[PDB]
């Protein structure tokens, strides 16, 4: 799984750690192992929500499978929790979007996981 | 939806009031309340086009539903426009993907659209 | 075609014209024309991959077909092995994800590839 958060929040008010915070809750919500978790956080954006420039974040979860209706709900209150309480935005200032990759559509290590 | 833009023009050429004006533009366009439209512009980044650096865009549309080819020349013709002018980039080195995501793939405040 | 490279390798450690090879490598790849060809490089990035902040990379491809289990092996191979090489990153810190994208959902020219 690969979890990528862009944000408005200036590099200095992410935690040292919150990768490491990230993979591991990842893990455990996934199930996946933590040797194929990656994690991408890109503060410092020009972005909005709303129009406003207020903090906010826009997220992504690529997955081969553990993505799914009712995980993505599961996913969403924990992700959504601790980035607002991490990154001090508010909920409904942050997407995630929510991708399940077919395993030959992945690459890893010069070949695919098909 | 979420629009978002990536581009090789440096960050003093993104106007100031370019988020906002997006944010109408997008609104006007789906229909959609500000409070569900987020906008995100990466200036000053390492690109090519053609294999030339001059300048260029790579920009994505996610949306629930409102997405297909009818709609999206639509899209098209209105943000590739307006990018065109703003950032002064020739409108044939600016790409748009567009994503119709599922509402239970999309979280936001703590659970899903769906 | 278009292809992201985000990397958590400085900036410097980028060789200059890697993305010019990498326009290349791509058309000869996919046989699809250098003209239509992006690609997007994103060094000095805060990633992790198994947990560890190593060099790493999270790519994306994205086309209008040439996009399939057999043709993904095939650029999994030169991608990684080339991404590996240049900029200094084991072959097994690096994902690609490939999109086979609808020529409807790429707009383009104030258009779409669907109608020119």
């Amino acid at each position: 799984p690969m979890f990528t958060v862009n944000t408005n929040v200036p590099r200095a008010s992410v935690p040292e750690g919150l990768l490491s915070e990230l993979t591991q809750q990842l893990a455990q919500a996934t199930g996946k192992p933590a040797q194929y978790i990656a994690v991408h956080v890109v503060p410092d954006q020009l972005m909005t929500f709303s129009g406003s420039s207020d903090p906010c974040a826009l997220c992504s979860l690529h997955s081969i499978g553990k993505i799914g209706g009712a995980q993505n709900r599961t996913y969403s209150k924990l992700l959504c929790g601790l980035l607002a309480d991490r990154l001090h935005i508010s909920p409904d200032r942050i997407y995630i979007n929510y991708y399940d990759m077919s395993a030959a559509n992945v690459g890893w290590n010069g070949s695919t996981f098909a």
